[PDB]
Formats: C-alpha cells, structure tokens, sequence
C-alpha cells in the first residue's frame, strides 16, 4: 500500500547483515571492566545508572535492558551498530551482560543534559533553529541508514546547552524500514503519536518522525508542552483535528481508505483549520517567524506522505541564519 518517498530501497541494498537483527551475534564485553555509580532514570524498558569504564577511569552510562521479548534486545543493539558515527546520535560504547542472569547492558556515552522544561523555555529564536537542525542531522542519518525511530520526543533528546551539543537517544521502539511492511501502531509517546498511528494505519515509513519533530517544534515556538494535549488516545486525534480541521482529516481518510473507528461518531465534531497565528502570545512572539509558521505547517500534515523529509526540513528558509553561522567556521 503505502512506501516512503525516500530511502524506500536503503535496506534492500544493504541486506541481512544490515537489518536481520533476529541473527544478530553479539561479542559481549567484559562486564567488571564497568562500574554502576548512581541511577540517573526509570524507563518502562530500562534503569540508566551513571558509571565508570575502570580500564580508563572515564564517565559513562549503563541502561540495563528487560523487555519481556528478546529480540527487542537485539534489534536495540544492531542499531546502534548500524548508526557507529552517526552525526548526532548517542555513541554505542559497549554491550555487556551478567554472567548468571544473563541479563543484557548497553554503555553509552554520558551527556550533561539540562531538563527541557528548564531548558526550552531560556531558548533564544536562535537556539530553537540550530537545535532543531542539529536534530535533522540525525533524523536524516537513520532515515537514510533504513531506520526508523519511532519515539522523538524532548525526553530523547539530550541537549548540552554549555558544549551546544544535541544526542537522539533510547533506540529501542526504533525499527527498519521495510516497503509494505505493516508496523505496530503502539509507538511513540501519546502527544507526539503521528494521525495514522491514532487511525490505525500500519503501512507508515520515516515520516512518523516527522510529525513527533513537529509536536517538539510547535511546543517550543509557542511554548505548550505537550503542543497537542490529549487526555487519551482517542481525545489525542480530536485535540489534532481541532487545530487541522475536519476537511483535510476526511480527505486523508479516503485517500488511504481508512475507516475510523465507530468510537470517534460521538466525541469528533466539525472543526476548521484553526491558522497558525492564533497560537502567537506575548510571551511565544519572540519565537515566531513566517519562516518558523511555514516549515511547523510543512511537518504538522494529516498525510504523512505530505510532511517534509528530514534533507528537505534542512533545505528551508528558516535555518539559513544556522547556516550562515555554520559557514563562518
Ligand atoms: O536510552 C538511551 O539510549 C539513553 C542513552 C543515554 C542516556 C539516557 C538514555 N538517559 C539519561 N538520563 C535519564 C533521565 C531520566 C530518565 C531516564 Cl531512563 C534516563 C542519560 C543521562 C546522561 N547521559 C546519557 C543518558
């Protein structure tokens, strides 16, 4: 049914060694060559501890993994593998595991990430259009390696406002891209789920990650977290369609042939487009340009086929100033 309009063939031209996690042999590390010195975070999946590589004394970090499925595992590490040097991506440092439970760690780098909620508030317009690109560059980088995110969200971005430096983390919802493949629909967190994740549409591509990037953009610019706030699955796709109406919702449907589902006949109404401006306040306006209205309106698309690709996100008017300012150095 539906493919991605770009990198559609990427894993077809790099083959089972790229892509067939299932096989996937792992040459685990010495574990005691680790340290766990402080827990940093709970996931649903994983425990994050701050820790020492011993050998070198240096600073790292251990996420101890338990999905009930194994080869959520594997596809986690194979990944990471697949992204080594990947322009903004977390590096892979390790993979160890515990020599009784065989219980599996990835070791990454560490990163001095300052909150989003601190962080995105004390953003300048500036600020706001060079992160956002330095995001691109590893949006653009797993795309066009066949891969798939399928969780961006502020909490997987990690951004070191001293260095300047931005990290796409937690890879495990990430997945291959495969033309005709019906995915699960059960990925990304509620407010960044993309509208055919909402109807049920499984045949996506690369362009769910555009409409997360989308969400994080137009909660900086207007400064609402979560941007599109619903209190439940459902109420997440009416919140959507009031703000991009019911018109262009209904167009999408039968250009998919998507039937919703017979729970939206009560609680989804007729709604127009609601234009960008209405957003605009006092306090957002420093954020707000026509160039940052145009490149939020060419993400935030029902269609997912209409969205920007991550290249062509980097081509619009709205980073020239980040780079113009890449240029000076
Ligand atoms: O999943 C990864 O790849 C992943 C990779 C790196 C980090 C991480 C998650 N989580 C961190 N912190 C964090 C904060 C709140 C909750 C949770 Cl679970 C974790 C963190 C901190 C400093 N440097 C790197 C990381």
């Amino acid at each position: 049914r539906s493919v991605a309009r770009v990198y559609a063939n990427v894993n077809e031209k790099l083959g089972r060694s790229w892509w067939d996690y299932d096989n996937l042999v792992v040459q685990w590390g010495v574990q005691d060559n680790y340290e766990i010195v402080r827990k940093v975070g709970r996931g649903k999946y994983s425990e994050v501890f701050e820790s020492i590589h011993l050998p070198t004394d240096s600073k790292c970090i251990v996420k101890v993994l338990k999905p009930v499925k194994k080869k959520k595992i594997k596809r986690e590490i194979k990944i990471l593998q697949n992204l080594a040097g990947g322009p903004n991506v977390v590096g892979l440092l390790d993979v160890v595991r515990d020599s009784q439970s065989k219980t599996p760690s990835i070791v990454t780098e560490y990163v001095n990430n300052t909150e989003f909620k601190t962080l995105y508030p004390k953003f300048s317009d500036f600020d706001v259009r060079y992160y956002i690109f330095e995001l691109l560059k590893a949006l653009d980088f797993c795309h066009s390696k066949g891969i798939m995110h399928r969780d961006v969200k502020p909490h997987n971005v990690m951004i070191d406002h001293e260095k300047r430096t931005l990290r796409l983390i937690d890879w495990g919802l990430a997945e291959f891209y495969h033309p005709g493949t019906e995915y699960n629909v059960r990925v990304a967190s509620r407010y960044f789920k993309g509208p055919e994740l909402l109807v049920d549409f499984q045949e996506y591509d690369y362009s769910l990650d555009m409409w997360s990037l989308g969400c994080m953009f137009a909660s900086m610019i207007f400064r609402k977290e979560p941007f599109f706030h619903g209190h439940d699955n459902a109420d997440q796709l009416v919140k959507i369609a009031k703000v991009l109406g019911t018109d262009e919702l209904y167009t999408y449907l039968e250009r998919y042939d998507i039937d919703l589902d017979a729970q939206f006949d009560d609680i989804l109404g007729r709604y127009p487009r609601k234009p960008w401006s209405r957003f605009v306040s006092s306090e957002n306006q420093r954020y707000i340009s026509s160039e940052a209205i145009d490149f939020l309106d060419k993400l935030l698309r029902y269609d997912h086929q209409e969205r920007l690709t991550a290249e062509e996100a980097k081509e619009h008017p709205y980073f020239e100033p980040v780079r113009q300012a890449a240029a000076q150095a």
